[PDB]
């Protein structure tokens, strides 16, 4: 499963590029 910028499955991108939480 590619990645949609660099994140596991879900996680969202800030505004610095860090994969957080989008749940």
């Amino acid at each position: 499963e590619n990645f949609n910028g660099g994140c596991l499955a879900g996680y969202m991108r800030t505004a610095d590029g860090r994969c957080k939480p989008t749940f």
